[PDB]
């Protein structure tokens, strides 16, 4: 359980800088405008 | 408990990142006024 303690909260960290880097795109193309 | 504690602080987490996320998106549009 401990190790599906961790597994989820290391995921949580990929998905997490994932969604960052999709929003600093994004900023990007209105910036665009 | 001990895991009903830190799954609710595991998900403040994301959660508030997701809310600097999606302000981050919206100051850039008034910002393309």
């Amino acid at each position: 359980m401990q190790q599906q303690q961790k597994e989820a909260e290391l995921l949580q960290k990929e998905e997490a800088n994932i969604r960052d880097n999709q929003t600093k795109i994004i900023i990007a193309q209105i910036q665009s405008e």
